[PDB]
């Protein structure tokens, strides 16, 4: 198996959202990933796995599972607190059969506290810690950033950092431990820059009035003549100057880049400029530029973008394109993901593993 | 130094955004983090858990001090355009000669090669190219940037972290380091792999504001309350949706079906009128301890008053401002409270200590 995590062994108890995403990235980087689902696969998030079923409520299902776990490095579970305990797959049961196991618990609200038993999804976790309120236009209700910030960014990715930091700690101590990854925590660390900026008077709680939330005319999207969009991210004054020259705009006509009181007016001037040509035109004009102006591509166009094609950021599978592994490694390179490995028998795996 | 990454030694060539966010988290988890800034130069909490040092790397003495640190360290982080470290004398090849155990971590937006590899850019630019930006915001309006959460951090720093830590695990076999190439355009593509999966199997359109998780579903969105503040609704599962309806006072019999997309306009109007009839804190009461997946959308400034946030110590206080505590959490080797940014140190003192 290709990648820096060759021969890492990972047991995944099937769930949704973050736990499966973390398992995927582990797979992607060469880990041996076995996912236990329940007797009751077309999701490419299940790439780079062996799938096995087992009623974990049965006596045998439990016993089989504990044999897997005994032979593994990492266990991932993404159920509400208490769930794995009741199955007899809790951290303490696992530590009897393998004091080396990294026990990885993926929740939204965490392991304890008043909301620990509440159902939730991404939108709920990011609502509570200030993140969701900060996203969208000011004259309007907050908009969910898909499920990128709670499930993945502040979720799976923190589970991963935890699984791999604990594997490092293990090398010097010989012992596993429990990783408690809560989306409400990770997503808060994910947005630490805003907490830093608010502390130094450089971020408000007003939506749509900030450097990076879309309120700044040099950090936003603009509609073009054809109804498609560009993104502008020209924060540094020299990039900003370069953009203005490429728009045909004389800097003397315009309010200061960072006079926030005149942003409305600046925006109107830039709006009229971008509107006068189509997206492709601006993509051309600004190629090789430090003006920080890029075409906003829809998913279906991404496969036609030179920089995407030539770095092979995607590969063709199945119905269509999928992201290749990340990040990239010079010596032990990941390989192209294996499609979801149709259900094998949990005994097979055990023989294969000893 | 507390945390699972105790012992880990890290050199960070000062940059902006992902590079320092990665460095911070390593610090957060116990790593020993030394940051080399240029002398043309702390109230940014993103530079917590650091020793800072000065050094002109353009000078001959600068370079060789730098090169000593690198020799005695496990990890190098740099986030400059490709070719910059080379032309400084700090490239991978030069580093591999004073320390072949080094994890050489390269944080960019566009990657190390290809047509955009020298273009300046920010978060909004990298997510504009891979389909992400286009998918965020309401359907009748231009895309809205999800702050810099998806490119810089979730799809940037966090992949840098996984790469560093995956390579550290690899260096337990081979005894040799390697080059980690983390590009935001790639990492953020893996961050959104779910949408690429659903797109392949007909469960996600390219139409902004018309999907299950982008705000198009009346049961996964925010709603404005009587007081002009908001709640989040994430009631995807039918059981949770039913619980929400009951709390709202709406009879399922009078509403269109939850997933009859063609009648979402009606459904949304009904839910809109219901949520609008009481204030956010009413709904907060009604639904606490419920599985209805309704939470208050708090602003940053109110987060410190939320019981579940307080009790799990998701935040700590520092220098007039709350800041996030490290994530994730570890049962045995817990992280400490982060130390504030430390006034500078002489690069000699550090080489001694090491
Ligand atoms: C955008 C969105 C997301 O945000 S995904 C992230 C959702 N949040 C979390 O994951 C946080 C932690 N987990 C939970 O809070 C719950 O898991 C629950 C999701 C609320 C469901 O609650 P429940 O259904 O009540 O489950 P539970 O955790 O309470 O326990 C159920 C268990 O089932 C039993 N058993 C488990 N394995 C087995 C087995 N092998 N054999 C037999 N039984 C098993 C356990 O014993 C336990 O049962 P109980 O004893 O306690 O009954 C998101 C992201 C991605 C996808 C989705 C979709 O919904 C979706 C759907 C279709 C297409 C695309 C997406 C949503
Ligand atoms: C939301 C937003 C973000 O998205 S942040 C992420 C931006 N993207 C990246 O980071 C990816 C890779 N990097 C770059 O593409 C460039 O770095 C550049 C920043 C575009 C432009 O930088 P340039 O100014 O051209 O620098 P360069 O990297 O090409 O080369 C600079 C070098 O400087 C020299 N030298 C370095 N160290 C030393 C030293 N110790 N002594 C002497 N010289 C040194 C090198 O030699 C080289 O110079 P040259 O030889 O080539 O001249 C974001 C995130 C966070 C913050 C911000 C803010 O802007 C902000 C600002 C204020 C408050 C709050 C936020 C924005």
């Amino acid at each position: 198996m290709a990648g820096p995590l060759s021969g890492l062994r990972v047991v995944e108890l099937a769930g949704i959202g973050p736990g499966p995403h973390a398992a995927m990235i582990l797979g992607d980087l060469g880990a041996d990933v076995v996912r236990i689902d329940r007797p009751s696969s077309r999701d490419a998030m299940l790439r780079n796995r062996r799938i096995v079923t087992a009623d974990l409520k049965s006596d045998q299902g439990l016993e089989l599972a504990l044999k897997l776990i005994a032979k593994a490095d990492v266990l991932i579970e993404g159920y509400r607190p208490g769930v794995t305990e009741r199955l007899g797959l809790g951290p303490e049961e696992c530590a009897k059969v393998n004091d080396r196991l990294i026990y990885a618990r993926m929740t939204g609200w965490g392991q304890t506290g008043p909301r620990s038993q509440q159902a939730g999804h991404d939108i709920n976790y990011i609502s509570l810690n200030g993140i969701l309120h900060a996203i969208g236009r000011g004259d309007e209700r907050p908009v969910p950033p898909l499920n990128l910030v709670g499930d993945f960014g502040g979720g799976s990715m923190f589970l991963l950092v935890g699984i791999l930091a604990a594997l490092w700690e293990r090398q010097s101590s010989g012992k596993g431990q429990v990783v408690d990854a809560a989306m409400v925590d990770g997503s808060s660390v994910l947005i630490q820059m805003m907490w830093a900026m608010r502390a130094t008077g450089m971020w408000t709680d007003t939506r749509g009035a900030n450097m990076l939330d879309g309120g700044a005319p040099y950090y936003d999207t603009y509609e073009c003549a054809d109804g498609r969009y560009v993104a502008v991210g020209a924060i540094e004054p020299q990039f900003y100057a370069a953009m203005l020259a490429g728009l045909g705009l004389d800097a003397a006509e315009l309010p200061p880049q960072n006079d926030r009181a005149r942003w409305p007016e600046l925006r109107a001037l830039l709006t009229e400029a971008f509107a006068s040509h189509d997206r492709d035109h601006w993509g051309a004009v600004f190629a090789n530029s430090d003006a920080c102006v890029t075409p906003v591509l829809a998913f279906g166009e991404v496969h036609n973008e030179p920089h995407i094609i030539e770095r092979n950021t995607f590969y063709e599978a199945n119905g269509g394109w999928q992201p290749m592994p990340a990040p990239r490694f010079s010596r032990t390179a990941s390989s192209q993901p294996r499609p979801p490995a149709a259900t094998i028998d949990i005994e097979a795996v055990l023989t294969d593993w000893d």
